[PDB]
């Protein structure tokens, strides 16, 4: 049966709003209505709406692209109700109608529709997914960009503006002239103190704009730093077919996510916030704790698992998740290096984490390829294990499953698995210099790759030798037999 706000006798095994759908009435404003925002952020409003009504979500798509009017005709066709499909690493999946989000505007269709509601005192919260890019931040001068074209053109013409930027910016001054509140701008990017970057992007146009406004949303506004995770995979048609069949319900807008969600918040909120405790969501004072958690175990570990299994020859995670040697090696490297050295955050256990990584990659409908874990390696390895390599010197703690994990990645290089398949892992950061210490028949010149460089100002000479040893090892009886 299709979607619809009054075809809601959905199947016996399709769960509905768990709240009255006529009762609720928006509080938040969402820039970016992508599937994670409709997996994560809608996700968890869902959850409390039963207890605070006043919490919907209007959504905002930025494009007027032929494609984007589409999509917003198919949303409002369903009254914007989606479904949502959660599966777990048991195979077992469910599904339910959101309808968290209840209205969805193009910006370009009639910009002032996007202001009445970013000025209206209801709207408490302006949250968004924009991606990276989308802060316009310039990767050389760490800046925000104001010779980017669209923003220019906000600058000029401010009270009718396009960008992310221009909408919440002009809506701030707006709600300060008429003797109205400041919102929270609440980003729900991926990204390292996601706040911050948020706080400087609209700071930075607002600074432009007018340095008296940019003062007053400074001192009233918000910019809390949040911590996301869930994995919500591209929707492809086939995939949506899937969804569908599977259901029993006639979506257009359907999606699926793992079972697993998490969301920590930093608790600075402008003019009050849902009570979204209820629904699992983590306040806190300050997010940096937990976003290491996750670097330094779900990321670390990600890849500790996916360079030696790229050896054994395995192309899925969940593949090589299953192989009892890398499974292993992993829990051990969790166990005996990370959790010693990693800061624990309260109301949580570093091993219940250990558990659910675990758990996560064996997730056969989420499973991604391992080159893909494995793209982009060097930046990988100096973020998600420099802080694990330095405790280990610096304490001078056990060296082999840190010596094991560097020597796989760099033998991973070499571009040949142990069943006689070749490929070609990406690296971006990496020239023809680079490639021809990692590609060298030899066992010392690729220690030189800039991978390894966030630990190189410390005596790295006992970790160098032994990943040494087993370089020499994996190559002559292959990776498994170099496990510590």
């Amino acid at each position: 049966m299709i979607t619809r706000e009054t075809l809601k006798s959905l199947p016996a095994n399709v769960q509905a709003p768990p709240y009255d759908i006529d009762g609720i009435k928006p509080g938040i404003v969402h820039f970016g209505v992508g599937n994670f925002f409709r997996a994560h952020e809608a996700f968890y409003v869902e959850q409390i709406l039963e207890h605070a009504p006043d919490w919907a979500i209007v959504g905002v798509g930025l494009t007027g692209s032929d494609r984007s009017k589409k999509k917003a005709e198919e949303f409002k066709a369903q009254d914007c109700l989606y479904s949502l499909t959660e599966t777990a690493p048991s195979g077992k999946s469910t599904v339910r109608v959101m309808g968290a989000l209840r209205d969805y505007l193009l910006a370009p269709a009639d910009p002032e529709a996007v202001l009445k509601h970013l000025v209206d005192p209801a709207i408490r919260i302006v949250s968004m997914t924009i991606t990276e890019g989308g802060y316009n931040i310039n990767e050389t001068t760490g800046a925000f960009d104001l010779e980017n074209a669209a923003v220019k053109a906000d600058l000029k013409n401010p009270e009718k503006p396009s960008t992310v930027f221009g909408y919440v910016v002009e809506a701030l001054r707006r709600r300060w002239d008429a003797g109205g509140k400041a919102f929270t701008v609440m980003s729900c990017d991926n990204l390292r103190h996601n706040g911050n970057v948020a706080r400087k992007a609209f700071l930075g146009y607002a600074k432009a704009r007018d340095p008296e406004l940019a003062k007053w949303i400074e001192e009233n506004a918000t910019f809390p730093n949040g911590m996301v995770d869930r994995i919500t995979p591209t929707v492809s048609a086939e995939i949506a077919k899937k969804l569908n069949a599977a259901s029993g319900l006639d979506d257009d807008l359907p999606l699926v996510a793992e079972d697993f969600h998490q969301w920590v918040l930093e608790d600075q909120f402008a003019d009050g916030r849902p009570p979204l405790e209820k629904a699992g969501v983590q306040m806190v004072g300050d997010v940096t704790d937990w976003e290491y958690v996750k670097i330094r175990m779900l990321n670390a570990g990600h890849v500790m698992l996916c360079f030696p299994g790229i050896l054994v020859g395995y192309e899925n995670v969940d593949d090589a998740i299953e192989d009892s040697e890398l499974l292993g090696n992993l829990k051990n490297y969790l166990n005996k290096d990370v959790i010693p050295t990693l800061k624990a955050p309260s109301g949580m256990t570093l091993e219940g984490y250990r558990d659910s990584v675990i758990s996560r990659f064996s997730n056969k409908a989420m499973s991604d390829q391992t080159l893909r874990i494995a793209s982009d390696g060097c930046s990988k390895v100096q973020v998600f294990w420099t802080e694990t390599v330095r405790r280990a010197i610096e304490d001078k703690r056990d060296l082999s499953r840190i010596a094991f994990g560097i020597a796989s990645y760099l033998e991973m290089l070499r571009g040949r698995d142990e069943k006689g398949g070749t490929y070609e892992s990406s690296e971006p950061t990496y020239g023809d210099a680079e490639w021809k210490l990692a590609k060298a028949d030899d066992f010392e010149s690729s220690l030189k790759l800039p991978a390894f460089d966030g630990w190189r100002d410390l005596d790295t000479s006992e970790l160098d030798q032994k990943v040494i040893v087993l370089r020499k090892i994996i190559r002559e009886k292959g990776v498994k037999a170099a496990i510590p």
